[PDB]
């Protein structure tokens, strides 16, 4: 068995919803016939976002979604995505459709219908100091002045609100290949000029480092921890080399076990970016926040590689369950973390091929997450059975939250595909006894998948193999599951 | 030093007498008639990013985009190719007076937005150092090595006090 | 009240038994009148030591032993300490007399008498590396060398065993007025020749910070951590200026405060020191070693300021007891500590005046607290209740552990002189029932001491004023006191 306790009145503290966050960009269809479809297309749309989408993201309680993020962000000159839709600038590689049709009125349209909060990045790589400053004033200012006529002009009268904005992404690499001491030198020249408008506050956010670049994170809090509100992070899991990543589907046992090792390795990173932080920020007024990570594989066959679609398995659940609970863990400091990608690219929640679509198992996991966004996180000990081939991993990955209505949810990954996994909770610190509901998510193959033809292959269902001794709750999960208990007082 | 001929800029003072009928173009043209390779230093020390950016995708750019098409208006329909693209000149003098370990910086950033459109492939040069100055090489090799193609040298022949 | 949980059942590490360490220095009657009396002094001895001063040390445990430690360490050279006593250099100040009676033989003969570790302190500051080198050979050889040699006409047949050994001390300030980066290519250097002998294995430890001198923490961590077994650190705790520190009885209520506010502080040093060596050193590899600290107090009127002669109060327990409390709460790092220091000099455990000796409160609350050496520390969770004129401090400090003898030992520390302390503890986790004996030490007046005349004014008495509700165990905290329950399973 592995045994766990639940101190249940001892809060640990809040799990900002943001965590649950997305990211989109332009490059492929995620803004480009997953999304954004145009006000005169054939399929289900609402002023050009298609419905079937729509439905499935407000059903997931998107908190927050990214753009333009990646290596977009330092590319994009955000004037080329306003102004008449008709007119707007057109970039088109014939061996790429950028048409400018989605920008900062469409997107900020988008976060109104999710109701998430939008993040935006602004480019430092390729832009100017006047441009960014001109976008936020563009956004935020309820006066009078080029910019916010500009926008009143383009369709918006009163200004909109936005927290989140990333002064840069990806710094170090396709955003100008900046040396830390560098990149902090511009941050600090930039956000300079993001002014809170009207009673709008900025939550500036300064591009962290890739994977274990401790330097960077070193770097930019000893020089820059005054002038941010947060500090970003980078790290996907890749299976194999870059040069020969592996497949979504199709993939050997090998590659399930290294697939979560790599995943799993998130702890580590943010452990020991945290421990920087934490000499330069007491206090942990910064918020850490992963805004991109996820599978990244080779596209699936027949695709174009630059287009970056992937297939989405059981396994790819399992990766977003455990890195879930690992942010989860980490709290104290991480406030937000954004998945690669939203629709048809990455680790995407969803993926479409015309009027059709389908929820990926990676959708489930954050759907049947939802329950822990905002939530308490509650003192869980535990002493969990190894697993993997040489012992290497956890059998099980477990966390525990209080809802705002009093209700608890303890969520459960078991990471050994070849069996279930023997689960004694204890529950301590209660009021009266407690009633217990459960679903569950698995699957018969290792790379079980959706497909178009089947999209319901692998969905939740159900969870009753468990029996609630007033007190003690044994459970019996099934193997390569992800599975959340709903506990009710009385 | 593009568009129509007769209504380009003009820097005209004998206190520059510069017209700029000679361009882009009119450069690319000359190389063509010679036979020559073209070899064109982009503007780091007063010039942006985008700018040099976008003199990249004028020139070498085969799809639809605001530059490509605007060199097409300006009368040349295929792209051309260029190999090699130096990323300031003199940057140490008359080209922002830089320290090294701050051109560096630039030149790593501004290279990252020079992008080989169609099958053109850029051999891109970093600004080297003026006579002696071992240090300056020392630097951009210890900085920027891995983001260049090429470092340039500069030691013209003076008999005498400058 | 102030609420308590005890998770009976999790053990959070092990309390090294080394945190109860004691350092004693040739400064004053430390070791001249306070230990060392010699063979033929009328005073009860053993083989010159005190009977009355190792009986009291002995019964409280002492772990570990540093000598010479502070300034002495890098004034010392050992060679002036070995020999036949009758022919030892001699150094005479007359305005402090240095006879080198007690050396190398004498501390470690008294490291043994007492059964505790022996740690050294080599000179760096105007030593060189062949003396240190050599003092090592001289102690653990086994074999046949000019130092061995001289080990066994000076009369000691087999080497002596050593754990703990000092690389200089205070190496910043009166050990060579050093910068960082300097001591540590002096500490790389020294500590190379300091050699493994036989079948002893020496813990090498680098000279540490003073207080809040974190830079030199980064700098020794970055340059050095590899070759250290440990890392110093030294904070003493000061009510006042240091022109005018304040008196060790006789002192305000606002010198009350003051006092417990500076000594807590250690909590943030120990933190922020810690969460630096967790950068450099993940896995806590390094001990943390706080081998200085104590309260430090004007001199009692009409005594020489040089010999640093302070009396011991209830407060000087209270110190000594939420220090502590300190430690075990960083455990995971904190290894060893050392108060300053053993007799007659500042917060020391005994006082003495010829053949007389007193037990100071200091010395009560290490023998109360002995019960936590090598023992397991115990998850708790607290809310307490505020205290002090400004809501400033706690009222309670409190701390659990696990005997090995399986019995749960926890100390609770009221550090409002006005007014007792209601403490409800839940205790979770257990088996049996349990019943549970007390012990406290309080004081009718805030400057409570010990004098020779009446040595038993503040001693530990009986604690029953305490309900234990079998799991429950409500409790009735005297004012300025420090307690400790003893609870039995079944
Ligand atoms: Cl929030
Ligand atoms: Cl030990």
């Amino acid at each position: 068995a592995s045994r766990v306790v639940v101190n249940a009145d001892r809060v640990k503290g809040t799990i900002n919803r943001n965590i649950y966050g997305h990211f989109s960009e332009h490059l492929g269809r995620c803004i480009y016939e997953g999304l954004w479809v145009g006000e005169d297309s054939p399929i289900p749309n609402t002023n050009g976002i298609r419905n079937d989408v729509l439905e499935a993201l407000k059903q997931m309680k998107i908190p927050v979604l990214h753009w333009p993020g990646g290596c977009f962000a330092d590319e994009y000159h955000w004037k080329d995505g306003v102004g008449p839709r008709e007119k707007r600038k057109r970039m088109v590689n014939t061996h790429v459709i950028e048409n400018n049709h989605f920008g900062t009125h469409e997107f900020m349209m988008l976060c109104e219908l999710l109701g998430c909060e939008p993040y935006i990045s602004g480019n430092v790589g390729s832009g100017t100091v006047q441009e960014m400053s001109e976008w936020v004033e563009y956004i935020t200012f309820d006066g009078e002045s080029p910019m916010a006529n500009w926008r009143r002009e383009n369709g918006r009268e009163k200004p909109w609100r936005i927290k989140y904005w990333g002064v840069g992404n990806e710094n170090w690499g396709c955003g100008g290949n900046m040396r830390a001491e560098y990149y902090a030198d511009l941050y600090r020249q930039f956000q300079t000029y993001l002014r809170n408008y009207g009673d709008n506050k900025l939550h500036k956010i300064a591009c962290g480092a890739w994977t274990a670049d401790y330097h960077w994170t070193e770097v930019l809090m000893k020089q820059a921890a005054p002038f941010m509100h947060g500090l970003s992070l980078h790290y996907y899991t890749v299976p194999g080399p870059w040069e020969k990543k592996g497949p979504a589907t199709g993939f050997t046992t090998d590659e399930w076990w290294v697939t979560l090792k790599k995943a799993l390795f998130m702890d580590e990173l943010v452990t020991k970016h945290s421990a920087i932080m934490d000499v330069y920020d007491p206090d942990k007024r910064i918020d850490l926040i992963v805004d991109e990570w996820g599978t990244w594989y080779d596209v699936e066959p027949g695709t174009n590689p630059g287009f970056l679609y992937q297939q989405n398995s059981i396994r790819d659940a399992l990766v977003a369950g455990a890195t879930l609970h690992i942010f989860h863990r980490h709290c104290d400091r991480v406030r937000m973390a954004n998945i690669a990608q939203l629709v048809n690219v990455m680790q995407s929640v969803i993926l479409t091929e015309g009027e059709r679509m389908l929820l990926t198992p990676t959708y489930h996991v954050f759907n049947m997450f939802k329950v822990h966004q905002d939530a308490e996180l509650l003192d869980t000990w535990e002493s969990v059975e190894r697993t993997g081939p040489e012992g290497e991993l956890p059998k099980v990955s477990v966390s525990a939250s209080r809802a705002a209505d009093g209700k608890i949810h303890i969520s459960l990954c078991n990471l050994d595909f070849e069996t279930g996994a023997s689960v004694d909770i204890e529950l301590r610190g209660l009021n009266g006894g407690v009633s217990a509901t459960g679903t569950t998510l698995t699957s018969g193959r290792i790379d079980g998948h959706n497909t178009f033809d089947e999209p319901e292959r692998v969905k939740p269902a159900p969870f009753r193999d468990f029996k609630l001794e007033g007190g003690h709750l044994n459970a019996s999960l099934p193997p390569m599951s992800v599975t959340v208990l709903e506990l009710t007082a009385g």
